[PDB]
């Protein structure tokens, strides 16, 4: 139930990084 989270992270990572 977070792969809903991190389909956007792997996608967005380059927010933090």
């Amino acid at each position: 139930d977070r792969q809903i989270k991190i389909w956007f992270q792997n996608r967005r990572m380059k927010w933090k990084k």
